[PDB]
């Protein structure tokens, strides 16, 4: 709904997520890739000669993305942040909307620091996750003191052409970090085991690699487009006697549910230890 | 061509809901017969273009491809219902868990000497034409019969042809393996309620991220390790999640649910036929 | 009709059946502490199990399951035509009945059912299997007649043994659950007669919200927990102990132990 | 028996007790639907849907609840109670009832942010569960320093015609948060596996939830109709060397007695912890 | 002499009093389920807690921890030079009733108790600690009395929490036990009612042989195993699940709970 054909788009980072994010906004066409510039500390990773060969902007100099950008993403460590904001800091200017996405980082962190050097600096705070490389990613935002409300508007419009996109109050994104954040790592570890599973039972490795990950993706794609509880779709494809309820049975016997409770838990928690750490340096 | 159902369970409904939603064939050439129909699943077909009867006769008569739709132990006694109206035209797809082409062919083979028979291992997401099958062809399929059985199931997900003898091991892990993940769904959207979440959204930001990572690695040649590498930053949120992960024997855990379910079918094969 | 008794669960269904007012305590007659009671509602009591035969038209057999053999020897010569027999004994089989009565007779109308204690309260839950010889009408009397003390529905007999692991031990898996959980109010400072109260209160207000709702129980659960709040860091221990795993192991055992009486009988 | 059929009652907040309560009241017949007021900050909730339909009038602002109520639940979130007493403290007029339904929040506390605006506010504590929607919750109550010995009468009244109801010091509630109130949670987890194991050994899913949950509730119904121990009707239940007993010693090989117990520890542990994060700030 | 009690462990000590024949049940002043028997044995009940206090010489205090501060606060212009106050609450320390006592009279003779249920049937294990002010002569008396309810020892106050965790929460321990071995019998093959029996009784049997035995519970326990048989058996099955690591467990957590409970009351 926004024209924003003409809007260029920075990265102060080029790793992982600058480039699942670079990659998944040019597939979707919303961006021209002439129209990103990324910034690495090392053009010796394997993203930064992916970018390049994308047609994205290669830079060493943090302040030369800033100057080409109207959207700048941080997609920085988040303790090498508060250096990234004292050296970019006076470039900012009215134009700008900084995008941190830097688990644990604040709103409020962000905006004390560029506030020293211009009074109302723009800030969203995403927490996005690695599937927007193929345009499934699941992102949420908050919009900080200062931004404007279309600023919100064109961020959400962004973010949902690389997949779920939805506008959450700031207290919840480390929650969000926990689930959908290191979700995909989950994921991965479970599509592993159950590789080693169907390998155990006769199956060749590429073959159950295939249909482990088909079955994922498919029951996900079923909870999303239905009305009905996780619980109740259980209840559907279980029949009486059958394979699938012994199978249940020894998940359950495990403690299951609980080991994905538990990692919810551990990545929330040490999201907001190590934000915590970094308020008191 | 024309396609029966003869049961009109949850398998039997996403097949046919996929089969209409690829427009492979219309769905009034698909015909689905029950003796206790549920007036949820006959009003939804009936309003989906599928013709409906109580008669599996009328079925068999109407359909070229014959999808066998029902519990294993029910199998015996629809063959023995049906297996004077079997022609040579017709392809039997079975889908019954736990049903070798061996029980099959002997039954059919007492009416008429070359019955055409396939196995099946599909699973629910055919519904949202995102299924897992697995197919494989008896001793009197012709060879253009496997390939029509392909071309159909892939319109509703990936199919592909495999030795009878794995069809078991498939059950424990794409066949069950959409209950593995709706329970993992469940449990990680009840983590993002403890951590603060609302539960509609924890559900759906779950829900995202396996089907995202699931998609990342179909469409990645990376092994599965190496995604979970560059997703766990030095000292992060991710890597001490993983820590608690493999203190609980997570994979292990996947790995005794593949085997018990592989295992139960095995059991329901045999058990048959004693 | 008349109704005949020949325990624990054989008070239990005449005291609901009265108390349903299906039946007088008087047309029914019986054959220790649960013998005084049953004097006390007027039930008619008779020490020979013959007596109780020749005046009953349905016919409950209550009593432990390697003791039916020696029932049907007792009483199978006196079965007549008009006699619906109901074997309430666990494990005890349509086949073995009618194996035993087919000496004497040769129709015996044989149903098995599956109730348990909570029929004192008219809240029980049974299912029934209808035996080779039982009339289609003698069915329909049998849902008729223990639909006033609860939940009553017709099974395949071969569904019995994994409805005893549930419903039939089901009131003992509560029981446990109650005191636990009023140990765990005591524990936190509640008084023991309250902790009780509001435990089985809430147990009972939990499963009529079900029994009433469409919903699953997974959704009603989710209605429970707000985020971050009490209930659901409670949920969280129970499920890292196992605890949905536990009561799946419970019911298996139930229904595999009640396989092996009916088996042990033959 | 006090006269209250013409009280008018409002809810600050219109989430799922507040449907709980309005429901069990208007399915008792001790309130008319139309002097029933709810006010939320949300209103496409499903719960705000269906109480429009029960007749219930909804309204956005808070204020407007407050001056139509006599008895004003708050039925909110803990940590947001603070906000909305400083938002009506102003409006509350010596005829209201405050009935805080919050976990954990005290008394004390409420009567300090209400004592700002008029001297002698009526305060209730109680703690609830959810099936008061089918007039067979668990209910207990405290009253606060300037509740009338009417006020305690006329709040037993009203929540006894949706369950069982009783009056207790402050000081017992939070533990019966962990019992009572998270108790049907822990029963909907239970029926859930009962059904699972149901399943398992060969019944019809729709007919193991039947069974299971008519089983707990029969339960349920014979302990709270007799005087016996429970330990005493568990054994009354259990035949020698039968399926039951062999049961009975799964569970308790699993330690599902101390799980309850650790369930209900905690429940009000977190109970209690909300409260102090909460006097904190 | 006259006693008067200011609950449970209330009724366990005038019932065992009254069945030793140490004190006439009329000379017994007491201050619900327990105040309907004790009517029935002849002892003299009153609300007033001032009334036992001026028709006693030997005072027990039987009420929860958190409550001796305002019972003492009631009483403590009533205590005259003749009392003895003997608290049984857990956890409430000497220290803690005499610095409420002397603001009132300056030496209150103050004796701390931790006794437990079996006293009601004269079975009972008692120690006691003598505060700042009490006579030699106070915990002789205090000695006599409770011999004949069970056993009775002086200890230094600073074991008592230890005690609490043995002997004072050991019953409940016992009773835990005991339906859990039940339990076993009937999985086995018998009777409720029989297996409570066999049961208690082989618990007190195995008590008294070593009571009266100098032997080590080790050397016991190794006089009924036969090589191979039945008990050794059974043993390792207890071992495999840390049995008894379970009973020191226990013994710990009632200890430290009650040194919570000795300090949150200060
Ligand atoms: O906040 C919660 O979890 C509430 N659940 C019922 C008791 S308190
Ligand atoms: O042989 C043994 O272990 C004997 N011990 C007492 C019961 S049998």
């Amino acid at each position: 709904n926004l024209y924003f054909q003409s809007m260029s788009v920075g990265f102060i980072g080029a790793g992982q997520l600058a480039f699942a994010l670079a990659k998944g906004f040019t597939a979707a066409g919303v961006l021209a890739a002439h129209k990103i510039m990324a910034s690495s500390p090392d053009m010796d990773l394997a993203t930064v000669s992916a970018l390049r060969k994308m047609g994205v902007k290669l830079t060493p100099h943090n302040k030369e993305t800033v100057q080409h950008s109207d959207v700048l993403f941080l997609a920085v460590k988040p303790h090498i942040i508060p250096f990234i904001l004292d050296e970019i800091g006076a470039d900012i200017e009215d134009r700008h909307i900084v995008v941190s996405c830097a688990a644990g980082v604040t709103i409020s962190s962000i905006e004390k620091k560029l506030s020293a050097f211009r009074p109302a600096p723009r800030v969203i705070r995403c927490m996005t996750n690695t599937p927007v490389v193929v345009r499934e990613g699941a992102t949420v935002y908050a919009t900080g003191t200062h931004a404007q409300v279309e600023d919100g508007r064109l961020m959400e419009q962004l973010l949902s052409s690389v997949g779920f996109c939805t506008e959450v109050e700031e207290d919840l994104i480390d929650a969000v970090t926990g689930l959908s954040g290191s979700g995909p790592a989950y994921a991965f570890t479970a599509l592993d085991a159950l590789a080693d599973g169907g390998v155990k039972m006769g199956l060749p490795r590429r073959l159950a690699v295939r249909l482990g990950a088909q079955a994922l993706l498919g029951a996900a794609k079923m909870l999303l487009h239905s009305e009905q509880h996780p619980g109740q779709l259980k209840d559907n494809v279980s029949s009486p006697g059958g394979a699938t309820i012994h199978a249940l049975h020894v998940l359950e016997s495990g403690g299951f549910r609980s080991l994905l409770i538990n990692a919810v838990e551990a990545s929330c928690i040490r999201t907001r230890e190590l934000q915590s750490m970094a308020d008191q340096e």
